[PDB]
DNA sequence: CCGACGCCGCATCAGC
DNA sequence: GCTGATGCGG
DNA sequence: GTCGG
């Protein structure tokens, strides 16, 4: 963490543009930049020295500047001192409030956590359960949870059906010792991308886990993607475990290695692994990668044995998940 | 300068 | 009910 | 906000 000032900051400000300007470009650039300086393994001196880094241009230039200088930035000082941008930007902290709902709910009034409680009501459901466990989302899990979770979700699914597979991905799956959240993928031979040989499939399994009580509240579902939160038993006398989010996505057993790559990420890797791919003539998605025809039309889905499979036709070297936290 | 910027599932709305 | 646009979070 | 072209 050489540069967690200059990193904090552009964050900040990605986070001000996103929630307050609804500029998602501004919001993944200053991600960006973010990310590259985060990696570099020097104290940053200057601007220019920033400047050298792909992402970073002359206005972050400009502001690095100025942080390293002072401290601070004026412009987030300021940022911070506007209640309308502070509303909306402590709002969006919870899940299912975004933007526009941040920015409506502000204008009707509402724009604190006693307020938004007092009016449950004008919450749909995802809106009412962020609320519900504010609290418990704002805090990180230690691997060893994680790994406690990880033998409850598995064991749970053989019950089910005993070819039912379940890899745990997400920063879990990149090494993190902290988790902001438990991400599962989930592959059954009776479904693949020539068929569907059997309904139910995700559901059976959110069930069981139901039925178990580890899961104990449901964000979002349909065939295929599971939204909500699970939480681990906790043993005579002792204090419960706080309550977390989980996803759990169900893919075509033949479409793993694509699913694997896609829900281990990070988020911001993606980003940069699917515009290489755009750069060299190819289109990647969960599901498949594909070629891109003159015209710009996805071709039909070359074949992938391997998650190295998918870094070859990009020209990229293999990077371990790992190295992938980006 | 210019246009592009990853790509997708589910919830909710409008319009028919 | 459907279908598409939009929000929201992955 | 940045970068390839
Ligand atoms: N949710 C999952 C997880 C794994 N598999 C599969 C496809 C693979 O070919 C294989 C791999 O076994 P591993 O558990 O070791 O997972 P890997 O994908 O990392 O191994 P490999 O790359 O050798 O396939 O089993 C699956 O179908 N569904
Ligand atoms: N804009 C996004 C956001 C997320 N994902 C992906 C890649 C992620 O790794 C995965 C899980 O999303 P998370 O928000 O759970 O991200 P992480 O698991 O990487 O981080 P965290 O430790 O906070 O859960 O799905 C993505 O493709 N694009
Ligand atoms: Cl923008
Ligand atoms: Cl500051
Ligand atoms: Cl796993
Ligand atoms: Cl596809
Ligand atoms: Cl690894
Ligand atoms: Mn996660
Ligand atoms: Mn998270
Ligand atoms: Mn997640
Ligand atoms: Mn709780
Ligand atoms: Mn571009
Ligand atoms: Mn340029
Ligand atoms: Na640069
Ligand atoms: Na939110």
């Amino acid at each position: 963490t050489l540069n967690g000032g200059i990193t904090d900051m552009l964050t900040e400000l990605a986070n001000f543009e996103k929630n307050v300007s609804q500029a998602i470009h501004k919001y993944n650039a200053y991600r960006k930049a973010a990310s590259v300086i985060a990696k570099y393994p020097h104290k940053i001196k200057s601007g220019a020295e920033a400047k050298k880094l792909p992402g970073v241009g002359t206005k972050i230039a400009e502001k690095i500047d100025e942080f390293l200088a002072t401290g601070k930035l004026r412009k987030l000082e300021k940022i911070r001192q506007d209640d309308t941008s502070s509303s909306i930007n402590f709002l969006t902290r919870v899940s299912g409030i975004g933007p526009s709902a941040a920015r409506k709910f502000v204008d009707e009034g509402i724009k604190t956590l006693e307020d938004l409680r007092k009016n449950e009501d004008k919450l749909n459901h995802h809106q009412r359960i962020g609320l519900k466990y504010f609290g418990d989302f704002e805090k990180r899990i230690p691997r060893e949870e994680m790994l406690q979770m990880q033998d409850i979700v598995l064991n749970e699914v053989k019950k089910v059906d005993s070819e039912y597979i379940a890899t745990v991905c997400g920063s879990f799956r990149r090494g993190a010792e902290s988790s902001g959240d438990m991400d599962v993928l989930l592959t059954h031979p009776s479904f693949t991308s020539e068929s569907t040989k059997q309904p139910k499939l995700l559901h059976q399994v959110v069930e069981q886990l139901q039925k178990v009580h580890f899961i104990t509240d449901t964000l979002s579902k349909g065939e295929t993607k599971f939204m909500g939160v699970c939480q681990l038993p906790s043993k005579n006398d002792e204090k419960e475990y706080p309550h977390r989010r989980i996803d759990i996505r169900l893919i075509p057993k033949d479409q793993y290695y694509c699913g694997v790559l896609a829900f281990t990420g990070s988020d911001i890797f993606n980003k940069n692994m699917r515009a290489h791919a755009l750069e060299k003539g190819f289109t990647i998605n969960e599901y498949t990668i594909r070629p891109l025809g003159v015209t710009g039309v996805a071709g039909e889905p070359l074949p992938v044995d391997s998650e190295k499979d998918i870094f070859d036709y990009i020209q990229w070297k293999y990077r371990e998940p790992k190295d992938r936290s980006e």
